RNA sequence: CAAGCUUGAGUCUCGUAGAGGGGGGUAGAAUUCCAGGUGUAGCGGUGAAAUGCGUAGAGAUCUGGAGGAAUACCGGUGGCG
């Protein structure tokens, strides 16, 4: 569920996937953070144990809200 | 029982103070909500937490608007009934 995002990420390099599924390739964490920032989105570590770790560009708050919404609705 | 009397009780005149009652207007503070600008990962809550709220961008800040309810200071063994 919970993913670490943005500056919480410690990986030197990550494989980057953008908000639409475009495979941006291997990028330094710094460049990945720049791309996320220019798009006003977050850099989310979706696959911490992949080699190299996989990050997805997305709105973390919107993603998390929808996930919690889904869980709650299906149980009431 | 009858006539009275003016001190009890009323009436008259002119003023005074008052959150006394009923109706109608209207005001500025705040909360919550709606619409936006800035901003970004927390806010909120407790003894400690969690539920809750926030990347569909909250909270914080600035702006405009809606609505309801109550009227800080004055304010006080103050006042009115």
């Amino acid at each position: 569920k919970d993913f670490i995002i943005n500056e919480q990420i410690r990986a030197r390099e990550v494989r980057l996937i953008d908000q639409n599924g475009d495979q941006l390739g291997i990028k330094s964490k710094q460049e990945a953070l720049e791309i996320a920032a220019r798009r006003n989105l977050d850099l989310v570590l979706v696959a911490p144990n992949a080699k190299p770790p996989v990050c997805r560009i997305m709105d973390y708050g919107k993603f998390r809200f929808e996930q919690q919404k889904k869980e709650k609705e299906a149980r009431k």
